[PDB]
């Protein structure tokens, strides 16, 4: 599923990412944007052989499991196809357990580089909310 970005908003907040720990929901829109460009299926290989799964990009390194990552956890407990359905549920109460461990956003190295401190409320700019 290729989210609207009102669309992608409203099932962020319906599924209360919205300020989750502190974060506007313009900060969760934009960091799907630049992960995902909102596409639940995206998915990217990391050079250490691990794997980026879904809106939030969510890395098998730490958070999933695909077994094909050598050495790796799987703290949110699922298999990483979970992070790729239509239903964007898990990927949510992933990345509510990623942004309470320690390093907020960033976590979200797109976040860190293309929305941290930029004007993330444009996102949800127009949005019924
Ligand atoms: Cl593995
Ligand atoms: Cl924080
Ligand atoms: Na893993």
């Amino acid at each position: 599923k290729v989210f609207g970005r009102c669309e992608l908003a409203a099932a962020m907040k319906r599924h209360g990412l919205d300020n989750y720990r502190g974060y506007s929901l313009g900060n969760w829109v934009c960091a799907a944007k630049f992960e995902s460009n909102f596409n639940t299926q995206a998915t990217n290989r990391n050079t250490d052989g691990s794997t980026d799964y879904g809106i939030l990009q969510i890395n098998s390194r730490w958070w999933c499991n695909d077994g094909r990552t050598p050495g790796s956890r799987n703290l949110c407990n699922i298999p990483c196809s979970a992070l790729l359905s239509s239903d964007i549920t898990a990927s949510v109460n992933c990345a509510k357990k990623i942004v309470s461990d320690g390093n907020g956003m960033n976590a979200w190295v797109a976040w860190r580089n293309r929305c941290k401190g930029t004007d993330v409320q444009a996102w949800i700019r127009g949005c019924r909310l």
